[PDB]
């Protein structure tokens, strides 16, 4: 099977997250779906669809993602595998963490996708329900940072990418 990897073109860092996910899992089976580069209805094709969005980089949801966010609910998506991730910083923001991840989760829950990946909430502090599941026991997608632990954001991408490729595969088998 194959993976599309979509993100908002105007947002910082998501380009290198996308490059690295695709490199790590493998560029023969992952495809970049930068929204400036290809249209949103292409998301329907891929057996897996990885979503990446920073929360409050320039602001909540930059234009290149919002311009199609309204159409992402028109897409069928039934039964497809999905990974979600986003970036924020829990030092300087806090509570407003991963809220755009939470919105792509909330849009997709009724579309009947499978969410792979998640992230451990242990060691984070928040009260917001949108970026999490299981009464706050997991983030509903990968948590990235660039302020407090930027040295190991590579580790977060690596280990999560290996995990989602396993967990999506054991799911489909």
């Amino acid at each position: 099977m194959n993976m599309g990897l979509f993100y908002g073109s105007s947002t910082c860092y998501t380009e290198m997250a996308a490059e690295k996910i695709r490199d790590i899992i493998g560029p023969e089976l992952v495809t970049l779906h930068n929204l400036k580069d290809d249209s949103p209805k292409l998301m329907e094709q891929y057996d897996v669809l990885i979503l990446g969005i920073p929360t409050w980089d320039f602001g909540e949801i930059q234009e290149d993602w919002e311009a199609v966010w309204d159409q992402l609910d028109d897409l069928n998506l039934e039964g497809k595998i999905v990974a979600l991730y986003g970036l924020g910083d829990q030092l300087g923001y806090g509570e407003w963490f991963l809220d755009a991840l939470g919105m792509l989760h909330d849009k997709l829950s009724t579309k009947g996708v499978k969410f792979v990946g998640y992230w451990p909430t242990e060691g984070y502090e928040f009260t917001s329900p949108k970026p999490v599941i299981a009464d706050g026991q997991l983030f509903v997608g990968l948590a990235l940072d660039e302020t407090n632990q930027y040295d190991l954001s590579d580790e977060r991408i690596q280990s999560w990418c290996e995990q989602i490729l396993n967990e999506m595969a054991e799911h489909y088998a």
